[PDB]
């Protein structure tokens, strides 16, 4: 249970495997990295970004840029694919004015984590942001407004898109540790995909 929080689980079945293609052409513009939090210690998840924006990991904390900082070149294009997919599960949830100008891609290798956390750094938290798992399952817990809220378990799998909005848009929330498998499309890591208006 989530207010405001819209899933569609396997909604992204039928475009896995071109979103997959389109990851990898992202990837060779802007390679997969795991970033640096502001404390210095690197993140497990691997990320990269297409789009306009790109949210990154800064000496001062977190925020999004139009520049690549390994690259120093822009994020790729935002593809079709990604667009699409976007723009039908945001109007399906309701969401039917929604256009991200970024795309956060997060590919989670066994035993890759991401501890509690809440996105704050869109300039309207009012905009939802639409999340698309792709591969290996992986577990999302979440708490509420607080750090310290009951957490709450949800399993994401291949396919499953959430758009998460209203009052679940600000939860805490993180992936446990990926557990180890395999995956015909992603062969043994996650994608997961979070769309963003961060303009
Ligand atoms: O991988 C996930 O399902 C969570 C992604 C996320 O919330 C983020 O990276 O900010
Ligand atoms: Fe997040």
């Amino acid at each position: 249970l989530a207010a405001g929080a819209v899933i569609l689980r396997r909604f992204a079945f039928n475009a896995a495997e071109q979103l997959i293609r389109d990851i990898n052409d992202v990837a060779s513009q802007s390679p997969f990295r795991q970033m640096v939090t502001p404390g210095g210690y690197t993140m497990s998840v691997a990320m990269t970004n297409c789009g306009h924006l790109g949210w990154t990991t800064h000496r001062q904390g977190y925020l999004y840029s139009p520049i690549d900082p390994q690259t120093n070149k822009p994020w790729p294009a935002m593809p079709q694919s990604f667009h699409n997919l976007c723009q039908r599960a945001a109007t399906a949830a309701g969401y039917p004015d929604f256009q991200p100008d970024a795309c956060l891609i997060n590919r989670y290798a066994p035993g890759a984590k991401l501890s509690l956390h809440q996105d704050k750094d869109e300039p309207d938290l009012r905009a939802p942001i639409v999340s698309v798992s792709l591969g290996l399952p992986a577990i999302f817990q979440f708490g509420g407004l607080k750090r310290n809220d009951p957490l709450k378990r949800l399993l994401l799998e291949h396919g499953d898109v959430v758009v998460w909005g209203g009052e679940s848009r600000l939860f805490y929330h993180g992936i446990q540790p990926l557990k180890a498998g395999f995956h015909p499309l992603t062969i043994d890591c996650r994608y997961n995909l979070t769309f963003r208006q961060a303009g």
